[PDB]
């Protein structure tokens, strides 16, 4: 009889798995993997398309609180930042200073209640914004630092999903942004080889 | 280039797909099907283990409102009632009169904002409560009546998931309650042949 684990994945469209025709994304595939290691996983996907760190800051505690409880093994995984970096009227939807402040507030709170992990944003080539890559690398480095200071494991998937990874090829043959089964499978395989993920399961 | 549809599935552990080792449940499988009909489906699973109609009444609008919007094609699907019927200290967690009042309040509100469908509870054999089947049939008939009066399509899956359906066999070889891939596949196939589902897609 298997050990029950409940996991909430909180984030944006990459956490939701938008673009995957198999409707799993990376979050679904890593839960399937955990099930093959003899766990009985309750999978709660709390990704919402277009969410920034400010949107997640506002909703995450009320949604996660209804799903996870101290009487069962629980884990919360956060992944966001791509939408913070988006320029609207030439200005980022959330400034890097605000993103960092949100991330600290979210993680400080989560750390007190639940086991927590965080994953970096993934590659996205936006033709009208070539500066997006650099701003995303800058953000991810800052997120890594916040996580370091709070002893929350942080997985940088960004470099492993650039070429020759199939991620961007799939995204561009779909809607420009979201990859399909191949890309989400590569993302999952990275997560599965992460020491913090392994050393928790 | 495919038509985008966003769907929220709101309910309990059967909506979450608890027990499915493929991490899709029935909700995932019907979204996969809709994708093969040429839609691009954004799948939001808002099932929570143990939820009653009273729990859903309290949370659904705030969660769904963040996910669905009048500017995209949207659908909300509700399925609940199994946990209402559960006896605790010899009394149902929610009385049938309260369940009906909750269902009316939920659907009256949803009907104003979104396309809405509702699905009945599924079979569950509980050894210390043989009266559960009859109370669940009584409830489902009342839910059907509420839906009739509000012009919300209601799918009774209950009889088609009793024997010789594999649903209960799988549940009993798992944790007593939740079936596995075979059972959730049978549930999905019922939903896929439902006129309201077909005539909406």
């Amino acid at each position: 009889s298997k050990t029950q684990i409940r996991i909430c994945f909180v984030g944006d469209s990459f956490v939701n798995g938008t673009g995957d025709p198999e409707c799993l994304g990376w979050t679904g595939r890593v839960c399937v993997n955990a099930n093959k290691k003899g766990y009985d996983v309750t999978y709660y996907n709390l990704g919402i398309r277009r969410d920034t760190s400010s949107d997640i800051a506002k909703r995450w505690l009320q949604e996660v609180s209804l799903r996870l409880h101290k009487e069962y093994n629980s884990l919360v995984v956060f992944s966001f930042g791509l939408n913070d970096t988006t320029l609207e009227n030439g200005k980022p939807r959330v400034s890097i200073a605000e993103t960092i402040k949100n991330t600290r507030e979210i993680l400080t709170q989560a750390k007190k209640l639940y086991p927590v992990l965080m994953i970096s944003p993934a590659p996205y080539i936006e033709q009208q914004d070539p500066g997006r890559r650099r701003r995303t690398i800058d953000l991810s480095q800052q997120l890594a630092l916040v996580c370091q200071d709070l002893d929350v494991p942080y997985l940088d998937v960004f470099p492993l999903l650039e070429k020759p990874s199939v991620w961007l090829h799939e995204a561009k043959a779909n809607d420009g942004v979201h990859p399909q089964a191949g890309g989400y499978t590569e993302f999952a395989r990275i997560v599965e080889n992460w020491d913090a993920w392994l050393n928790w399961f």
